[PDB]
């Protein structure tokens, strides 16, 4: 396992431990959990890119103690 990041506007982040090989629909559930927002109201990015489902963190190069940084975009309902 590794240690990653998710930072939000709000300087209220989030510190996960996951593997390489796990899909960004892992790590969005996990947002989910901590901070309630769905997966389709996540837009999680890393280094410019918008993370996708289906790709795994090693797609992306996200490497012990990277940070993602996630912005909330509200679509379809709100929870």
């Amino acid at each position: 396992g590794m240690p990653i990041f998710v930072k939000t506007l709000t300087g209220k982040n989030i510190t996960l431990e996951v593997e390489p090989s796990d899909t960004i629909e892992n790590v969005k559930a996990k947002i989910q959990d901590k901070e309630g927002i769905p997966p389709d109201q996540q837009r999680l990015i890393f280094t410019g890119k918008k993370l996708e489902d289906g790709r795994t963190l090693s797609d992306y190069n996200i490497k012990f103690a990277s940070t993602l940084h996630l912005v909330i975009r509200l679509r379809g309902a709100r929870p």
